[PDB]
DNA sequence: AATTCGCAGTTCGCG
DNA sequence: CGCGAACTGCG
């Protein structure tokens, strides 16, 4: 199985290293025969000679164009003559590429920014994370000495905990009488001890939690001041810290540093992404937190050091149990994109799609288009029309069916071959024309993108089939992870079209897809009202809720099924309305604010506060019991006696503060907030005491009794002392609970005023 | 650093 | 200075 790739230099020449685990065994294949290159497009072939003479300086070294090669490729399906420019060393490319594109005789250059090792995996058609190979995983977390205002890592590391299938231990340099704590004399011995453990456990995967921004920058700076060789790598190297713009990320050669923090971000939407939060969110058992100053004083006074022990022990234990769950999922995502687990696990949705297209593009001899420079990214400004959203018949309805399309936007792409290479291609025999916007899409050949979309969805379909007939439950779970990722890969195509930074961005492709979507959704709605007498209560992009007023619970179901038969015959290609489910009751608040309950009693919400991190758990909780009292019980009164009793629990301060915390995210540098709400209030006030505040931090604040701006009374939740803090009850009534149930209960002749 | 669509609370500035 | 828009966050 392939694990990662990189290169080392050997006498000025690159050497690809491929890290394999072929049957329990770590192996390193070396490839000295791979040449870094990029692509040039010229005015005449007669320019190649003046281009080849182009030369650049690196680190005192002179950079030359090794050799040139003429090739034919397809740029956007058109045949294009291009000169492949070859180089002796990968680091030659970023030096010279600029000085080449500025040549008069060169129109542009392409695939000039592919990481040598990633390019190896493409060009050679190699795929990471492939095979039956069980990986040895080790998680680890640290604890540090935190005194405020200190520089980063000035204070020593107090503990280093780690976990695997055999359990957890903690390495520390004070006495703690716990059978899983190992005592040593000095912070240095502890580090060199942990360094030994990793060497003799020889894990394939090193699992942290935010190790890219904390645990590995500390372990490095401390290894600096203490002067320790941090030979974690299977080749003996130190953790290689890399700068991914905003933050950092750490690699460890011969292994896979699996930082879960970026995995949980992309994969799960949670209120806060603290390790403690995430562990309770994934496995349902609590995990208590121990805060920095508690760690400090407990370490200094030498008291209650057992408590800091189990915190650290449970940081490592959780982090393994977590990495255990999320690793195969990201293993299959690695296999699907064709790039290292380390890479994809840190990648955004757009980057994931592009690496996959970059692979397919190379397989189909398609010159990849560049990424937009500043100007092109500016002309990628004006937006397009999205879906059709129907201003709903606000209120409660009974006996309801939700019908939607099976994969509207991917199915539209395959059906009408929406692809930048088919868009308006002259000289075809057949075209599909897109509504409202009228782009022509050539039908004579499958487009680049639609060819992949179909291949994906078909492959997804074979997989489910192999799942159901397979016998190896390890295999089944893996397959399942793959197709779920294929689903999400498929369903990431339309956005990629309108993603302003994308290499294959096609605005035209994107608005086309939404224009069709609206024709298909609108026509299906007219044909269910006029032709089949349903009433369309609400409709959003790819589906609608409908009912036949006054008809039976089991009539509506049946006549719906009849309309599927009807409408599907009328829908071209893979377009297809399907029966999603039936809901004995459903309340519709506004556009994109709804809640249906099925015949079993499960309640599903959409756009509702009950599911937002920026609303307090007391609101979301009360709104839910409100939704139960209507949909599940029909008790409109109880839905008011519930609010009337919850408001009294706040006016008498009888409700836990832990419910009143509001979580919001920071999306920029604090210097860039044109206007300061309450989370930037606390954030500014927090980084003023010196805490790191990245774009992405979740501020978890609470609103205190007082007057004025909401922010002037906000405090981060950790600083909340209930004995010397009276939280603002009036706010959590008139700004948090009531406005979240008042829209549901105004529909019954109830005003906020008869809700306290 | 996937898209458009849309609700709404906080703040501040305008008549 | 009551109200509406800019700013913001997030499904």
């Amino acid at each position: 199985m392939i694990l990662d790739t990189d290169y080392i230099t050997e006498d000025g020449k690159p050497v690809i290293r491929i890290f394999k685990k072929e049957n329990g065994e770590f192996k390193i294949e070396y490839d000295r025969t791979f040449e870094p290159y990029f692509y040039a497009l010229l005015k005449d072939d007669s320019a190649i000679e003046e281009v080849k003479k182009i030369t650049a300086e690196r680190h005192g070294t002179v950079v030359t164009v090794k050799r040139v090669e003429k090739v034919q490729k397809k740029f956007l399906g058109r045949p294009v003559e291009v000169w492949k420019l070859y180089f002796t060393h990968p680091q030659d490319v970023p030096a010279i590429r600029d000085k080449i594109r500025e040549h008069p005789a060169v129109i542009d250059i392409y695939e000039y920014d592919i990481p040598f090792a990633k390019r190896y995996l493409i060009d050679k058609g190699l795929v990471p994370m492939e095979g039956d190979e069980e990986l040895k995983m080790l998680a680890f977390d640290i604890e540090t000495l935190y005194h405020e205002g200190e520089e980063f890592a000035e204070g020593p590391i107090l503990m280093i905990s780690y976990a695997d299938e055999e359990g957890a231990r903690v390495i520390t340099w004070k006495n703690v009488d716990l059978p899983y704590v190992d005592v040593v004399s000095t912070e240095r011995e502890m580090i060199k001890r942990f360094l030994r453990v990793v060497k003799e456990k020889d894990p394939d995967v090193l699992i942290t939690y935010n190790g890219d921004n904390f645990d590995f920058a500390y372990l490095k700076k401390r290894c600096e001041k203490l002067g320790i060789n941090f030979a974690l790598g299977r080749d003996g190297s130190e953790p290689k810290i890399q700068r991914m713009g905003d933050r950092f990320a750490v690699e460890v050669k011969g292994r896979i540093h699996f930082d879960l923090y970026p995995v949980i971000r992309r994969t799960i939407n949670l209120p806060t992404y603290t390790l403690e939060a995430v562990y309770e969110a994934v496995f349902g058992q609590p995990k208590e937190k121990v805060y920095a100053e508690e760690i400090t004083t407990a370490w200094e006074t030498g008291e209650n050091l057992e408590r800091v022990a189990r915190y650290s022990m449970e940081d490592a234990k959780v982090t393994y149990e977590l990495g255990k769950e999320f690793l195969p999922m990201e293993a299959q995502l690695s296999r699907l994109i064709g790039q290292s687990l380390w890479d994809v696990s840190r990648s955004s949705t757009g980057n994931l799609v592009e690496w996959f297209l970059l692979r397919k593009a190379y397989e189909r001899n398609e010159l990849a288009p560049n990424k937009p420079d500043e100007k092109e990214l500016a002309r990628r400004r004006q937006s397009y029309e999205g879906g059709y959203v129907k201003e709903p018949e606000r209120g409660l309805w009974e006996n309801i069916v939700y019908l939607d399309f099976r994969s509207l936007y991917p199915s539209i792409i395959i059906t009408h071959n929406v692809s930048p290479d088919t868009l308006n291609r002259e000289g075809c025999k057949e075209y599909d024309v897109a509504p409202q916007v009228g782009h022509r899409f050539c039908k004579d050949f499958p487009g680049f993108i639609p060819s992949l979309l179909g291949d994906l969805l078909e492959e997804r379909q074979k997989i489910k089939k192999k799942m159901k007939a397979t016998i190896d439950p390890i295999e089944r779970k893996l397959l399942d992870y793959r197709q779920r990722r294929i689903k999400i890969l498929a369903s990431s195509y339309y956005g990629y079209y309108g993603y302003a930074r994308a290499r294959w961005y096609c605005k035209e492709c994107a608005e086309s897809v939404t224009a069709w979507g609206r024709e298909y959704i609108t026509m299906t709605i007219k044909e269910i009202e006029e032709k089949y007498g349903f009433k369309v209560i609400y409709s959003d992009t790819d589906g609608f809720f409908a009912t036949i007023p006054g008809a039976d619970a089991e009539t509506v179901k049946k006549k719906a099924m009849e309309f599927l038969k009807y409408i599907n015959a009328k829908l071209p290609g893979a377009l297809e309305l399907e029966y999603e489910g039936f809901y004995k009751r459903g309340f519709f608040v506004t556009k994109k604010k709804y809640a249906v309950i099925d015949e079993e009693g499960k309640i599903t919400t959409g756009g509702l506060e009950i599911v937002r991190r920026d609303w307090s758990e007391i609101a979301k909780e009360t709104q839910a019991r409100v939704l139960e009292a209507l949909l599940k019980d029909g008790d409109v009164e109880k839905a008011v006696r519930i609010v009337k009793e919850v408001t009294e629990k706040l006016s008498k301060y009888e409700v836990p503060p832990e419910k009143l915390v509001i979580h919001e995210q920071i999306t920029r540098d604090l210097k860039d907030y044109k206007a300061t709400g309450p989370h930037v209030a606390v954030a500014k006030r927090l980084a003023a005491r010196g805490v790191k505040i990245r774009p992405g931090t979740v501020i978890s604040y609470i609103v205190l009794k007082g007057s004025g701006r909401i922010g002037d009374r906000a405090i981060p939740f950790d600083e909340f002392d209930p004995a010397k803090h009276k939280y603002d009850a009036e706010y959590y009534i008139e700004n948090q609970v009531l406005p979240a149930v008042e829209r549901i209960l105004r529909a019954f002749g109830y005003r906020k005023e008869d809700l306290r």
